[PDB]
């Protein structure tokens, strides 16, 4: 049974790597909560943009907050074929207090180097009682 909901705002990314022949990249972000079988969330694609701003908000059913971890994956949408990874990071749900607007800045890495940019996110945890 779920014990709370976390509110994730994907704010912006800064300093992404060029991944297209021209235009930079077409970034979007995939957000997955660990220990879960729900479809991951994806932001809008920000075509031809190496400093995209989304300010996009998602929410996730928390089952246990010291265990579960948020996975943020930044991909470059392709006109042909599948999007190509641009970097990822994780963020632990133990890193917050309920009812407080907490921001973070995650560095993008190949897996959990060459500066791959930053992803700014905000989290707000709210439990039931
Ligand atoms: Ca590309
Ligand atoms: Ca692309
Ligand atoms: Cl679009
Ligand atoms: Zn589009």
């Amino acid at each position: 049974r779920p014990v709370g909901i976390v509110h994730v705002k994907v704010v912006r990314a800064v300093g992404l790597r060029k991944k297209d022949l021209m235009g930079g990249a077409d970034p979007f972000v995939k957000i997955k909560l660990s220990e879960d079988k729900i479809p991951s969330k994806k932001t809008t694609v920000k075509h031809k943009n190496l400093n995209p701003e989304w300010n996009e908000e998602f929410k996730f059913s928390v089952r246990d907050p010291q265990t579960q971890v948020l996975e943020f994956s930044v991909y470059d949408w392709e006109q042909v074929g599948n999007p190509e990874k641009m970097g990822m990071n994780v963020l632990a749900l133990k890193e917050m207090v309920p009812d407080e607007h907490k921001a973070f800045t995650l560095e993008l890495r190949k897996t959990l180097d060459k500066y791959r940019g930053k992803l700014e996110v905000e989290l707000l945890y709210k439990p039931f009682t």
